[PDB]
């Protein structure tokens, strides 16, 4: 039905309010669906952006589960699935979208939530829901490059794209060249591997792999895929095999592992990305930075380097021992078949 | 006369005693010319080596100044012109050879001294005397590679040359290949410049340049060659220009200067040379070695790093000021003409 195609419009222009009209359509949102900022002038808006629209999508006003947790993350904040706290927020939102029985209520829940929660988070939570509901199958999700170009492109282009789009009429617009080999000069031998590290393609593959094989949510909510452990081993293992190949093609040696976490990290990296959602840039790492104990009260991270070292020491022990121990105290054997997994 | 050609025989086999016979000749040395080790069995020797020679060169017994200072340096010790003490020893010996009126007494002094003083030192002292004594002009001094191959060749070959020369008859002897690119592997990017750093040619040029333009000997005219200061600047300046060129041809950046002496030296170098005169090998320098205050009582070196730093600070000051100050206290101006010199 249409509903499937109407959800895809949510991916359009993530930071433009949902009432501004996406593609050749526009949403006819209730006033209790308007944000607190814009609700007090709702009448002036629905009318103002009604123009230029072929279709008008109605949206029924429903109950809507509590969106406190989803909304806890700031709108101008970054979103990562590695941070403990974000995991709990996303997994909760995924749970809401996943828990809407009908494809019509999913559209209603989405339309409301969209302008209240972090765009990056919304995109993830929706992507995961759509991909793993039964009614929304075979649905072609727009490339995350197209919805979030800031994670894939030198920040320099953005003010050129703004200039070009404002000054020059459509049809006469020149294609914007995206800078390559732009993060470091030839003094850094690492700069040679730009075509791999910074390639759009491989970064998309990595992002998507983690979409379809998450490590947290609910085992029935898509965590427990056959041999996902072995997959995690192999896929990442092939990344380095391919990387090491490309290294040899640029007169470099094989990548040296992170022997130990106390010694400095020789290779710094300034990525040159600017998050338009956070309105800030990603920080760089300097040469010879040292790993430091984390105390990020907000993010819910209280971890010492020694904690990491302790985990490693134990994992090594298990691997040599040949077995692990479950919470219960029983032993599980790292056999030829399932060991790696 | 013959005398000129007879001195060249001293350069032959530097560590073989002078009574063993050089080329197609042999020396008829007095018994008071024999060393303390060999004098007590002089009769057995002069006879044992005398034959199979077309010539026997007589040598008249002369007075001979005290050779204490020349003999102060051990026979199995290394010799460098940079070490303060060696400078005083060599300059004194040079003075003796230089001070022998006749080309016959030079031959007599030499023949005596040769087996009592350090071979490396002898070679230098003689080389300098011949080139600047007035009788021995326009001469052909043998290449120092041929007399001291240990300073120009991987030590590995020496036991092959000994094997080949003992086992195989003359005429059937295979040429010994000299290893190239042998001091470091491809993990060290510096190894690429072997063909320049370790080339026989350029090392000979450097050695010889310092022969004809010494910086301190005795008698100022020998040091005082036209614009030798500017020469010292330019010649060495061209070495680095050429080096920096060769760097660019091996995918390397321009050579980084020694900014400051307290910071570690990143690039180590093990030269793989074995001094047959010292019977030891040259020490290597490890990666990230640090310069340290010297206290070499024997060599007469008592220098702190800060001394070096102080000299540099003062030289910079003079250069910026635009003038220097002589011992007397007067000022000399670094003009366009003689400034560099
Ligand atoms: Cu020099």
């Amino acid at each position: 039905m249409n509903y499937k195609k109407n959800l895809l419009l949510l991916y359009d222009r993530p930071r433009e309010p949902i009432f501004m009209g996406k593609g050749k359509s526009v949403f006819d949102v209730p006033d209790n669906y308007l944000t607190d900022r814009y609700r007090p002038i709702g009448p002036e808006i629905q009318n103002r952006f009604g123009e230029l629209a072929e279709e008008r999508i109605p949206v029924r006003s429903i109950a809507l589960p509590d969106l406190r947790i989803p909304m806890s993350l700031g709108r101008q904040e970054q979103f990562s699935l590695f941070i403990p706290r974000h995991r709990k927020i996303a997994a909760r939102l995924i749970d809401i979208f996943m828990g809407m029985r009908n494809i019509e209520e999913l559209q209603s829940c989405a339309v409301f939530a969209r302008d209240r929660i972090n765009p990056y988070l919304f995109n993830y939570a929706l992507s995961v829901a759509l991909l793993h509901r039964r009614d929304t199958k075979n649905l072609d999700l727009p490339s995350v490059v197209e919805v979030f170009p800031d994670k894939y492109v030198d920040s320099r282009v953005f003010e050129q794209i703004r200039e070009e789009a404002t000054v020059v009429p459509e049809g006469m617009r020149m294609p914007i060249v995206i800078p390559k080999d732009f993060t470091a000069s030839d003094l850094d031998e690492e700069h040679r591997l730009w075509y791999f590290r910074e390639d759009i393609g491989v970064n998309l593959h990595h992002w998507h792999w983690h979409l379809v094989y998450p490590f947290e949510a609910s085992n029935r909510a898509i965590v427990d895929k056959d041999r996902r452990g072995e997959l995690f081993y192999y896929m990442h293992s092939q990344l380095i095999a391919r990387y090491n190949f490309e290294r040899f093609c640029n007169r470099l040696q094989r990548v040296k592992r992170l022997n130990n976490l106390r010694e400095p990290i020789a290779e710094g990296y300034f990525p040159k990305l600017d998050s338009l959602v956070a309105s800030r840039t990603w920080p760089g790492r300097v040469d010879n930075a040292v790993i430091k104990d984390l105390n990020r009260e907000l993010d819910q991270i209280k971890q010492d380097v020694s904690d990491l070292e302790r985990w490693i020491d134990r994992i090594y022990e298990a691997v040599h021992q040949g077995y692990v121990v479950d919470e219960s105290g029983n032993r599980i054997f790292l056999d030829e078949e399932k060991g790696i997994d």
